[PDB]
């Protein structure tokens, strides 16, 4: 009906599509605000006639290759997950295995065995013990000396007939009757996202396929293994590509310089998506690269067996399921009725010149009077290699409905462009990519006289949050800001955060203990400069950008007599904005709105959370 | 009985002594390892007859001024104030109150003064508009404000309430309340400046503005202040003053710090940190020593009688009475200790730079022809003090065949104010040498100590000094650093006392000032060749997890041998104050790591096989 | 994967096959060690699309004759009868049922016949006016009578009920019910004589008076009877008969016992005990075989199809279909038994006294030039049979390096009737010789078997043989005796089946008969030279606890080395039917006891240390 902090609860969220023969499966997720829980329903849709059947309180659908049956997960309260198998015809099901700590399940070609990947920890009640690095990872909790577990599960007898473990952050996939195992390669310390060793495992014995390469195995058609990466990388920020390995490594993407978002191989054909200029598009490789779905949108996921299906999300609509027969046909409209009565604001794309480059930019125009001006919010995506674009961004439609101009850009370092365009940001953070945004703003103001230049706020999460702190220390233009799970100091990010030990050396430069860049590019040392009211938002479970990042910056700013507030969420990780409990997320949305309302649209003194939140 | 990780559970811990007339009240606390809980039993003794009655599962005893009745607390999740007639010990639930930090009797034996706090208390998120965002052992402030309740114990109602800013305190003075509040300039000045008000019937009058002391007690005629009238540094020795309407310092001739003190009918009882001891004195208009020697007086109370809790290096506290002489009231742990070997430390003086410093060591039972390894303890601080109190680890490791050694480097409490102030901005320089010197001198008096094996451990500042040691020195063969500091800058912007404490102890303009990076172990991490164990807890806001974890992460990035154990619960003091099962595990770990990385080295550390 | 105490939990156990039209249904059972529970899942297979569908946490599948619906039970302490539509498997709850032992469809695919029991159910005490006071696996009778309910599954009501004496049974015959009730003279004669009635609408006529068979099945024109018309000994082979109102025995020229039988459309499907095998046959008016080989057919059903469970010495049952050839329907354990080694027993013939006997032995993997210890297993009985079924302990111990050796002594099932009758009042005489002689022939065949370590073990009658062996012989270096017999007199008076069984197998006039003392191991106890482990369970009324405990106490009084393990739960059959955790402990115990007293003898058995 109207846009507010709850409206997101009214959307149907689709995820994790799967297909075999003429069947499609996916997960329907709702945010239940009353019970404060997410509900999951696997939907199984027959092609031809649109008929649906359901598996309630379940997720991770996997359809057996023979299309006779489907495997899934139910989660528990008692804190344990169960693996179930149901027959596809009647949907009667049985409980196969009770498994905690299971991150994935994949069918074998025989529609009998499953491959489960998971982890084991030390699990002492009173304390965690760590001999390795890092001590934690975001959304995974404290590693507590975690290792990777592999289970070959028989769904008939319901037993684990094979099990072995590997180092932390390994992964595996079926290759025929054998398993392809990717283990992060270790020199001084495991080199994550950089180098892997790859093995071929069958019946307790393995052989090494690759030594210290830059790619890992994401899929197999049983003849060929699909490799995701480059064979070798100078920078993890380099565009990931895809390779087919028959015993020779043949890259099919060499001519195309873009990063591969997602890929799957079936029957020698390879379906994959790319980041391009704010979009994520779907292509097929039959031995030539062919276009499938390309436009202003993001393809969130896809699967192909006899048929090709994918989820398509847009700037104004959450994902719906589509089928491609050689023409695109839309299979589901879940949110059709809600958005019939709900106004959406489409972003207008513009080009602008910044230094030596021409960049992409977008703004949303609220409804205002021909005789009046509107306040502006500048969003800055996480990164640096994140990308803004044609996906669905809640806050943006929210604030547009409330009368704000919405403006965002893809500064150098962003994904969706040339590899070089991305690498440029390296040890450049806060210099050129910040000018990119200021120039994007300026071109925007010129395109839109009705935007009031005197009220312009800025907000961002993660890297965006760092950019928000930076913007307030380095510029006079912003009347308000909201910084979330950001970075005020690069050094602690290097030592503290989950990925800090590798990522920072690359993005901020080497020799962190010495290198003066770390204090030079960090907003924390520029604190005396901030003249704007600022809200900091953080979450206690976020190991990507740890609590200190927000809290130090807040404490110091307060010591300098600045106006700043900190909201610390008791639960939730780095992604808590989208992934936290519905009630949590709602309160954040309410806070986000109200701050921009009282600090930007019209400035008023102080912030009273008790009175404001009701 | 033998010494191990479980041995601390067998001790009776006494606390919070109280007296009115001839009656004595105190708390008996046992650590139950099975139920993994602490058990509290209020014991009430008749000064004669030795007779003991009890109040089960309760604490915070307060005896009425008329000694007819006693107030106490029972904690569940809510706390309840109870009142029992002392004669039959029959009791009634008076007020059910969560977040009450204290209770005190009005002179009339009717009204109570209860000092709590109120917070925003949203379930999903905390919101902070003030500083700091948290305090160690108090949790996240979440906009905390101080509350004051005047409770009538008869009708059982709250007849008065008002609130003050965070960290405010109050006490009874006659029929009014003395309210001390932290003074605000930009941010509240904690431990530095206070405004003091006198409060009655809704109206207040400001007694003091921007003073370095606050009101710690009253006899109702006079007000006892704790602090100085003005301080250039918080690290200055805190003294006592009698305010009758004119401030009079009674301590002006003694340069020492007061630990504790109270006023009863014109007379002032107090304790001082002196050279590794805490001694009890009485001021009747002259300073007269009551209990002095090698020990700590951990608490005391006096009305018609003077009682106190004495604790020594070989023993946990017991209750003592003094008439003209000392008489030991209770032996709780005697039977147990009869069966347990105890080690008295040996006092020794040493030369460090220009000063003569105190030192101590404990000598194990050693084979006539053999040498023993050494464990160096560094106390919290900088203004903490080692001495004659009871340190579990020391006894434990002693009975385990280790040399125990510790010193009081400059900056330590218990000496001249200047002796303490010397450390300011000097952290890791002079005091470290003081430790290096004390060590040498020790090795000299004890040739039996094996210089080839010397370890070091410490908590908080002691943890920092441990880190510092392994970066600055090839002397130590291993270390255990608990809740310490690898980096001073974050200690400034992150922890609870950082904003002020760091500026004074480290330097001003922290963002610029290079001292923060120079005295910070994290930058010297390349220099560490000794195996290190890093210990932390998730609830400690004094020295946040970043201090231990960043250090551990960096060291691992450099290929050093290091380990980290992070306790899912507990604050800065979790080692002593953690849950029994928690504390035992830490003891067993502490124990095993010194065994395996120091006494006889070995490769790797397996916490699974080693714990059980 | 490796063989150990826990390996049995990795196998899928199928039971209770049923079929109608093109449909098949059976029960999948798994032993869950973590939850310590047995899990059942009804599996329904279509012979059309070769597909599976499931009914979770359920058993007793019964498919309606028209193939449209399936009835089943869910237990938990109640039980409930459900009905599901076979196409979608949507299910509705029909009747909440306590004490229902069986359910069967009427030809109308509407009504069920439930047979069950009712007792006195006093909370504090059981009261018994009949015999016996208890039955193994049924608990104490407490006055129990058999109850019969006719249930309409549409309206979900009991339309008909009546009751008969204890141990009565019934089956549908057309629209009527054939009731078999035990014939009473002084006490009911169980397993000897029955009276048979035809019951409809509250009315009954008597078909048979005091006959030695009862009614097993009906095709609605014909009643299948199981027994003989007249048996002198209950140990006589039970045969099958067809009653159209004249009685025709179909097996007359075959002297073998029928294990199971069913009748559909004038044809009779049945199994036979033959020489270690249980084989499937059909009778179309001439006996013709279906599945014959080294195997046991554990169950079967026929309507439009013939399906059966087949189990072998190396594999648990899998399901098969017979179209005129055998086709394997299920391999549940196939993947497991790729990675798990199994041992096919070698069959051998030997001579004993006047007979030629069957024997089997498993040869372990041995270091050549060295020898392996032996374990003789004795089957229950005496009319039990060893053979081609799957015996866990045998696979377990063979994998641990033991020879396994067992025989069917005279009195065993699966040979001529006279062969079975030979053992009567002979227990411990000839059949024990049969075992000794078999062992001797085996030692010849396997010179690598070490005759200086040979153990012996058995359950029930086999525990009897184990006791007997240690008192009657010097051959054995150790033994494990489970739920056996030391003293026959108490077997007769105390045990569930004693009053009839012991008169037939041991002898008549039990109180006056010297055989009861003479064949009892207990009276020879002074003879035992070999360490012995006794195993019992408190719930076994087949061989009551005194059997093990008296033998134990006596042996101790004589200074012998003996131990006793008493399982707090479980009946006679607890080794297989006990709770998974229970069964695991039993296995671990069995294994470790043979290891430490047989393979290499050591002093003492410390159970707290030996099992985890
Ligand atoms: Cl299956
Ligand atoms: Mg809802
Ligand atoms: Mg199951
Ligand atoms: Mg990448
Ligand atoms: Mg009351
Ligand atoms: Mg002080
Ligand atoms: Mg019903
Ligand atoms: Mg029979």
């Amino acid at each position: 009906i109207e846009w507010d902090e709850k409206t997101f609860t009214k959307f149907a969220y689709l995820s994790d599509p799967r297909t075999r023969k003429n069947l499609v499966a996916y997960v329907l997720t709702k945010a239940n605000l009353e019970s404060n829980k997410y509900e999951n329903t696997i939907v199984i849709e027959n092609l031809e006639d649109g008929s649906r059947k359901f598996i309630e309180d379940a997720s991770m659908p996997r359809i057996s290759p023979d299309g006779k049956k489907i495997a899934f997960m139910r989660f528990n309260e008692k804190k344990t997950a169960q693996i179930w198998v149901a027959d596809l015809k009647t949907l009667s099901a049985k409980k196969v295995l009770e498994a905690k700590n299971i991150r994935s399940i994949e069918w074998n070609q025989d529609s009998r065995r499953l491959l489960a990947v998971g982890f084991k920890r030390r699990e002492d009640e009173d304390f965690i013990f760590e001999d390795d690095v890092p001590a934690w990872f975001d959304n995974m909790g404290f590693f507590d000396g975690e290792k990777t577990t592999f289970w070959v599960i028989d769904t008939e007898g319901e037993e684990v007939i094979e099990q072995f473990e590997k180092p932390r952050f390994s992964s595996g996939i079926w290759h025929g009757d054998s398993i392809v195992v990717s283990v992060p390669h270790r020199d001084v310390i495991p080199r994550y996202f950089k180098y892997w060793d790859i093995y071929l495992w069958k019946d307790g014995e393995e052989e090494k396929l690759f030594e210290k390469v830059s790619f890992y195995a994401i899929d197999s058609d049983g003849e060929r293994i699909l490799l995701y990466g480059k064979p070798e990388k100078k920078y993890v920020s380099e565009h990931d590509k895809i390779y087919i390995y028959d015993g020779e490594v043949k890259g099919i993407l060499d001519d195309i310089d873009r990063e591969v978002a997602q890929a799957k191989i079936r029957n020698g054909k390879v379906y994959f998506t790319l980041f391009e200029e704010g979009s994520v598009n779907l292509y097929l490789w039959d031995g030539e690269v062919r276009e499938i779905a390309k436009g202003k949108h993001w393809i969130m996921g896809f699967d192909a067996d006899e048929r090709l299906i994918y989820l398509k999300e847009t700037a104004t609509r959450p994902a719906e399921l589509y089928l491609w027969d050689g023409e695109e046909r839309q299979l589901t409209d879940y949110n059709g009725l809600i958005f019939k009565k709900l106004k959406t604001f489409e972003p207008r794309h513009f080009r602008f010149k910044s230094i030596d480059l021409e960049l992409d930019g977008w703004y949303i125009k609220p409804e205002i009077k021909e005789g009046e001006k509107a306040p502006v919010i500048v969003f800055v995506h996480g990164g640096p290699k994140g990308m803004y674009g044609y996906y669905f961004k809640y806050e943006m439609q929210l604030m547009a409905s409330k009368g704000y101009y919405i403006v965002y850009v893809n500064p150098r370092g962003s994904n969706g462009y040339s590899e070089d365009f991305a690498l440029r940001v390296l040890e450049r953070t806060g210099l050129e990519d910040f000018q990119d945004i200021l120039n994007g703003i300026e071109e925007f103001l010129r395109l839109e006289p009705q935007a009031d230049r005197e009220r312009i706020g800025i907000t961002g999460i993660a890297y965006g949050g760092y950019m928000t702190n930076w913007a307030l220390t380095q510029s006079d233009l912003f009347k308000a800001g909201i910084s979330e799970n950001g970075i005020s100091y690069w050094l602690t990010s290097y030592a503290f955060s989950d990925i800090g030990l590798w990522f920072d050396k690359e993005v901020i430069g080497d020799n962190p203990l010495e290198n003066e860049n770390y204090r030079k590019l960090s907003p924390l040392f520029y604190a005396k400069n901030v003249k704007a009211p600022l809200l900091l938002i953080h979450s206690l479970e976020d190991y990507r950008c740890p609590l200190d990042q927000s809290l130090m910056f807040y404490h110091v700013l307060k010591d300098l007599g600045k106006e700043v507030y900190i909201a610390i969420f008791k639960k939730g990780a780095h992604g808590h904005s989208i992934r936290g409990s519905p009630r949590h997320r709602m309160k954040r949305y309410k806070l986000f709105m109200e701050f921009f309302e009282r600090k930007l649209k019209k400035y008023e003194e102080g912030f009273d959370v008790e009175k404001i939140l009701k």
